[PDB]
């Protein structure tokens, strides 16, 4: 049940041990607590904008509905982290660990999640469509078994993402004006498996890209560049 100037006392003490704490509501904005042990804390409705949580252990903690804007999570482990409805818009999330975390109705966007573990991630209806400032950055996730049903990508960039036997129906996939009329481009992502039905695909990048046994029931497809893309029944566009 810890206050901020609780916190940031132990911690210039050299305190990491804060797993189980109750953060609920603190603010930390601008704040750093890097490398701190906060596994199974409950840091819900917290405010962490810009903070730097880089490299901290956060397994299976509650962030639900924390305000979470350019926090930098970067390698930070969020194992089955609960971030249900959590606001991550910019954040940096390279290289962070988010294997089976509920990231349901969170807004992602404009974050930078190069190389990120989110494999078997709930995403329903996530928003992942750009900030103000950037288009999202899935280059190189693995998001193999996730389920991303109703998640909004538009103008998502995931080169070289993995979504094997993820499940994307109704995910939007297209352009967003907002943002230069850009697609979600997935240039040399795999897909195999995957379930895009009734997905929109329209003006996708999907060059290169492995479809192959993906199912692609009512999905929208008109003016995808599929240039070299592996079609799901192995033959290639």
């Amino acid at each position: 049940h810890m206050n901020v100037g609780e916190i940031l006392r132990h911690y210039a003490a050299g305190k990491r041990n804060f797993q189980h704490i109750n953060l609920q509501e603190i603010e930390l904005t601008n704040a750093s607590l890097t490398g701190a042990d906060l596994s199974y804390a409950d840091l819900r409705q917290t405010r962490l904008g810009k903070s730097n949580f880089s490299h901290t252990c956060l397994r299976e903690a509650d962030l639900s509905e924390a305000i979470l804007w350019g926090i930098d999570l970067s390698e930070a482990d969020l194992y089955r982290a609960i971030l249900r409805e959590a606001d991550l818009t910019g954040a940096k999330l390279v290289k962070t660990r988010l294997e089976e975390a509920n990231l349901i109705k969170a807004s992602l966007c404009g974050a930078n999640l190069n190389s990120a573990n989110l494999s078997r991630c709930l995403l329903f209806q996530a928003d992942l469509r750009p900030s103000s400032n950037q288009r999202t950055d899935l280059g190189y996730v693995l998001l193999t078994g996730a389920d991303l049903s109703y998640a909004d990508l538009r103008a998502a960039s995931l080169h070289h993402a993995n979504l094997d036997g993820a499940k994307l129906c109704r995910a939007n996939f297209g352009r967003t004006i907002q943002w230069g009329n850009l697609a979600a481009d997935l240039s040399g992502a795999s897909l195999q498996g995957a379930d895009l039905s009734y997905a929109n695909l329209e003006s996708a990048i999907l060059r290169k890209a492995n479809l192959q046994g993906a199912d692609l029931t009512g999905a929208i497809l008109k003016d995808a560049e599929l240039k070299g893309a592996i079609m799901p029944d192995g033959s290639i566009h």
